[PDB]
């Protein structure tokens, strides 16, 4: 409701968060355009944006930011060459012109993989222009992440900023580095694959499903509001996650701003834990709030069994409105369970459901609801077994080892992914191992839900248009909280015909000794796969067997072709 929207901006955002949004916004759209014509844009937009705030009554300042930004990107002298129909979009009238633009945002974008260079490269460039350095980089990332939201982006870069800053100083430039670096680009990572995952999920289950989800999320979080205000929180953050993901930028952020400052001129109502994010600028307010940490639960709260198996009124509170009676149900479980995983808590509410509608339908219902929260036991054990066996596993073998013991079990359950994701996947459920087991027990299901669902959907978004296994789609597109349920419920394929014996695949060079470590660790996991893909049925004495006897043909031939020829002999027979 401001005369001038830019001006308006710019003096909240400061300037150079500002110049980098812009940067982030029109590299989104503008993705096949080289760095120095997006700095010429960004310099010709903070130059505007500066008339505004000098004098909101100059000439085009009380345009919206959409009409302007859209006007701008309709200057790119090649728009139609470069991008086709998206020139077409500025033949349009400015509500529709964005909404087209909106619509041809590329997303396989098909850039070449980005090269880290040497860190003697990287802190030298940081150090001869700092800026030129970075902003190029956000620049590629966000060319190359055109959904991603902006202000996150500019979050993330921040914090690879301060890591130069840090490494590119002391003893050694790849102790500091390095992990800081592989740190923020798994983090990256999810962050980017958990934001599809929100808006996928949206689509395939609906606005209830996610409603559900969200009044687990913020119960959890915040335990001593009142059902009815986590309830107005769900319906606006809906709404928010609504508008984000149809991806209007200025809407999601309008939203995502709004919904925060609601948060913050309530805090006596929602949490005790929101001061500092509530004293952020705007640009951080929301993002801050979505990260804080849990609020202590209100001391003793009743039992359950009261309101929801007790009381004579179970039936006539259900059927008067039964979403928002689950709700409460869900509320009050989750606000009791900070250490459940959200989809533990819904597959309880989804087991409370089942019951209610069943039992309430017959002559006495107490009778046949009295049992349904010892119907919650072995869903709740289930989650936390599995997480114990595998910690205890990772503690007993090592980050590296673990992974290679998930790869021989994941390779025999559906030995038709190929060898790189199942090496991909398996290094990775590997570093959730490694992050989550760090956790202690009331921890634990909390992580590795965030990692797991991450992973499991690029998982899914990989094998879909790329089929290698029915019962890869079946746990796929089964419901939400049915879906790890469904991976852990995968056997050793009993269908599957050994693949060929193939000769380049077990022979190595002296390579493997020279190459770096990880590689070396690719390799040999490469190797390991298509081991048990030749011999599906090696039991574990025979494969460590083969195991030792491979890094001991490493070990002391750093006779690669012969020897090789009797490792592999030797091992055709120990699995013959
Ligand atoms: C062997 C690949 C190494 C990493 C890839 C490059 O470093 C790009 C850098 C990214 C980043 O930092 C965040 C997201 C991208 C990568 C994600 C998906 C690419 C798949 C689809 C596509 O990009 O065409
Ligand atoms: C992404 C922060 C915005 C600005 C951050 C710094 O400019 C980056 C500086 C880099 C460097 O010097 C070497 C590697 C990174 C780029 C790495 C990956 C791209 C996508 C990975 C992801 O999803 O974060
Ligand atoms: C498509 C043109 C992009 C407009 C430039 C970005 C404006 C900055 C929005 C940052 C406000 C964030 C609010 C929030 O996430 O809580
Ligand atoms: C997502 C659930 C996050 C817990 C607290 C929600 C804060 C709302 C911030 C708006 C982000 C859209
Ligand atoms: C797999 C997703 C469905 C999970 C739903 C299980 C039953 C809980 C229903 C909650 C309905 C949303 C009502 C609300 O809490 O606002
Ligand atoms: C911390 C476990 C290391 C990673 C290895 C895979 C173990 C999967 C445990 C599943 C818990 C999922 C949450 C849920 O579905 O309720
Ligand atoms: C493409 C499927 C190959 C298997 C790779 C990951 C399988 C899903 C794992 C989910 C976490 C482990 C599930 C489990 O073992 O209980
Ligand atoms: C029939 C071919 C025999 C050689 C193929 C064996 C592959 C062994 C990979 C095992 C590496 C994991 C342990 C390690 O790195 O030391």
């Amino acid at each position: 409701a401001h005369k001038s929207e830019v001006a308006h901006r710019f003096k909240d955002l400061g300037e150079e968060n500002f110049k980098a949004l812009v940067l982030i916004a029109f590299a989104q759209y503008l993705q096949q355009c080289p760095f120095e014509d997006h700095v010429k844009l960004v310099n010709e937009v903070t130059e505007f944006a500066k008339t505004c705030v000098a004098d909101e009554s100059a000439e085009n300042c009380d345009k919206s930011l959409h009409t302007l930004f859209g006007d701008k990107l309709c200057t790119v002298a090649t728009l139609r060459e470069t991008y086709g129909e998206m020139a077409d979009c500025c033949a349009k009238q400015e509500p529709e012109r964005n909404e087209c633009f909106l619509q041809h945002k590329d997303d396989n974008p098909n850039l070449p993989r980005l090269v880290r260079p040497e860190v003697d490269v990287m802190c030298t460039a940081f150090h001869d222009n700092e800026e030129t350095f970075l902003k190029k980089y956000l620049y590629e990332i966000a060319r190359r992440h055109p959904y991603f939201y902006a202000p996150e982006l500019l979050f993330f870069a921040k914090r690879y900023k301060a890591a130069f800053t840090e490494c590119c100083q002391a003893a050694d430039k790849a102790a500091c580095l390095l992990p800081k670096l592989d740190e923020l680009r798994d983090e990256g990572k999810a962050s980017s694959a958990k934001q599809r995952l929100k808006c996928a999920s949206l689509q395939k289950f609906g606005e209830r499903a996610f409603k559900a989800w969200a009044v687990a999320r913020l119960s959890q979080r915040f335990p001593k509001a009142e059902f009815a205000e986590v309830s107005k929180l769900v319906t606006d953050l809906t709404k928010v996650h609504t508008e984000c993901c149809h991806g209007d930028l200025l809407e999601c952020a309008d939203d995502r701003a709004d919904l925060a400052k609601y948060i913050c001129e309530n805090q006596d109502s929602i949490s005790s834990k929101l001061k500092e994010c509530c004293e952020k600028p705007l640009l951080e307010k929301s993002h801050c709030i979505a990260e804080v940490e849990n609020d202590e639960m209100p001391a003793d709260l009743p039992s359950l069994a009261a309101d929801f198996v007790e009381s004579k009124d179970v039936c006539k509170n259900y059927a008067e409105a039964k979403d928002v009676f689950l709700g409460m149900f869900l509320y009050e479980y989750a606000r009791r369970h900070p250490d459940y995983s959200v989809v533990l808590l819904l597959r309880l509410a989804k087991t409370y459901e089942t019951t209610l509608e069943k039992c309430c339908a017959a002559a006495d219902p107490h009778e046949c609801y009295a049992k349904v929260f010892d119907e919650f036991k072995p869903l709740v054990e289930e989650p936390q077994n599995l997480i114990k066996q595998n910690c205890e596993l990772f503690e007993q073998l090592g980050e590296y080892k673990f992974q290679n013991a998930l790869l021989v079990r994941y390779t025999k359950k559906v030995p038709q992914v190929s060898t790189p994701t199942l090496v991909e996947v398996s290094r990775n459920l590997g570093k959730v191992g490694s992050k989550c087991c760090k956790h202690p027990e009331a921890k634990r299901m909390p992580c590795a839900e965030d990692y797991l669902s991450v992973v499991l959907n690029q998982l899914c978004v990989l094998h879909e248009k790329t089929p290698v296994s029915d019962r890869v789609t079946k746990c796929c597109t089964e419901s939400l909280v049915n879906r790890r349920p469904c991976f852990s419920a995968l056997e050793v394929d009993e269908t599957y015909v050994p693949k060929e014996f193939n000769a380049e695949t077990f022979t190595f060079h002296a390579d493997i000794c020279t190459l770096s470590e990880k590689e070396r660790q690719i390799k040999k996991q490469t190797a390991l796969v298509e081991l048990v893909k030749h011999k599906p049925k090696a039991t574990k004495e025979q494969l460590k067997a083969v195991m030792d006897d491979f890094a001991a043909f490493v070990e002391k031939c750093c006779c690669f072709a012969e020897e090789g020829k009797k490792l592999v002999a030797a091992s055709q027979a120990a699995l013959g």
